[PDB]
């Protein structure tokens, strides 16, 4: 059962995506959830967009629009490997079809403070939808809560740090906040293009190697 949708096309991008979901028997959304399996961009690049992000954490396809283009030239649905932007998405449409845990699992996130170039709303949707954990109060690494936490992070290394140091709390970089030290006990100071970066890469990236 195929769901498509479009992240930054054109009108008549999307009015041709729109003709092949029929053609497909599939669904054509607007709106991003769970049960789309195809994001069409309109080039060689994952854009930097909620849509594509919640695509690739989902490990849907994300296919070039030739994909379409391809699809209602010769009238089947071509196969999707070979117009499959490559690194992040393939990546992630991997681990899912391997049913491997997804990208931020075992992983604890507070959301410190402001937030004007990536709405917090947005981070809180991308961390739930890669299997992070939201922490309602900042930690303190010597407190009750963040002294009990034992996850691990299966995209971490098994010898780093991230691995068992789990929590992170998000600052918003660009915004004159530097931290003495990116870690503290189990408790991670990332800025939020960190994060933004470990998705479009699919990668749990390191703060300090």
């Amino acid at each position: 059962p195929l769901v498509l949708i479009g992240s930054g096309l054109s009108s008549e991008q999307q009015k041709m995506l729109s003709e092949l979901a029929v053609i497909l028997k599939a669904k054509k959304y607007t709106e991003f959830d769970s049960t789309v399996t195809h994001v069409v961009v309109p080039g060689d690049a994952v854009q930097s967009t909620l849509k594509c992000m919640l695509g690739i954490l989902n490990g849907c396809w994300i296919l070039k629009f030739e994909w379409v283009k391809a699809c209602l030239r010769r009238k089947v649905c071509e196969q999707e490997e070979k117009y499959e932007i490559p690194e992040g998405p393939r990546r992630s449409r991997l681990n899912r079809e391997q049913l491997l845990p997804k990208l931020f699992d075992g992983c604890y996130f507070y959301l410190w403070g402001t937030f004007k170039h990536h709405p917090k709303d947005n981070l809180i949707k991308l961390l739930t939808a890669g299997g992070g954990q939201i922490l309602s109060r900042k930690p303190k690494p010597d407190s009750d809560v963040t002294q009990t936490i034992n996850t691990v992070a299966y995209h971490a290394r098994p010898d780093s740090d991230q691995r068992f140091c789990t929590q992170y709390i998000i600052y918003e970089d660009l915004c004159n906040y530097h931290p003495e030290r990116v870690r503290q006990g189990k408790v991670w100071k990332a800025p939020s293009s960190w994060f933004i970066d470990c998705v479009m890469s699919f990668e749990l990236l390191p703060l300090d190697s």
